[PDB]
């Protein structure tokens, strides 16, 4: 389990609730801005943000990644969303085709949104680097999902994603703690990855949907 002594304070974003820059060791992107106690991604009607860490990650041993987030202001199916990123690169990823990030990933996506056929869910989607993915068979392709409502409320969501060499392979995510999915069909290779979330919200309805950062915790271990 998670705990303070297996904290990687170099891959992690401190709770931001009295945090008054952003933090060194994470670059924003877009229109992406520090506010009051968290990091909004998505300030206005048809916006998108990024947050990544600067330096890579050096997949060697298990891990850990929990973010805190939330979705206020806004309640209704739109073609916006939010995706965390687990991804090889030699640097931050400059596509931003892909709800404000990369298209082409070599790595993991998970996706918070509501436009497809179930409705609110986070899926996990896995690409090699080779091809673009096709956007238009997203909700098909995804390896693994749960059903997830994230809109519209102003406590904060906690995504926790587990990565453990020790049980074959587990690769797991956790919703408030309830396991979401897993799987042991996805053996990462070793190399540098960038960790980050990017958002948008689109135009449907223009809405205003606010994707928001309040913290992230890396671990090492499980």
């Amino acid at each position: 389990g998670s705990d303070a002594s297996k904290l990687s304070s170099d891959y992690s974003l401190p709770d931001l609730i009295n945090t008054r820059k952003v933090p060194n060791n994470w670059q924003t992107g877009e229109q992406a801005s520090l506010e009051e106690g968290r990091i909004v991604l998505t300030s206005n009607q048809n916006s998108k943000g990024s947050l990544w860490l600067k330096q890579g990650f050096d997949l060697k041993d298990s891990f850990t990644m929990e973010w805190t987030f939330r979705s206020v202001g806004y309640s209704g199916q739109t073609d916006g969303g939010i995706s965390f990123w687990f991804v090889q690169d030699s640097n931050i990823p400059r596509d931003k085709q892909l709800y404000n990030g990369p298209v082409n990933y070599d790595g993991l996506q998970l996706l918070v949104d509501n436009n497809g056929p179930l409705g609110p869910t986070l899926r996990g989607q896995l690409n090699d680097g080779q091809k673009p993915v096709d956007k238009t068979k997203i909700y098909d392709q995804s390896f693994a999902s749960c059903l997830m409502g994230y809109q519209d409320s102003s406590v904060p969501s906690t995504i926790r994603v587990t990565y453990d060499l020790e049980d074959d392979n587990l690769l797991k995510v956790q919703v408030d703690n309830k396991v979401c999915f897993q799987t042991r069909k996805v053996r990462f290779p070793s190399g540098s990855y960038r960790i980050g979330v990017t958002a948008q919200n689109g135009a449907v309805n223009n809405n205003a949907e606010s994707f928001e950062i309040f913290k992230m915790q890396f671990f090492n271990g499980v």
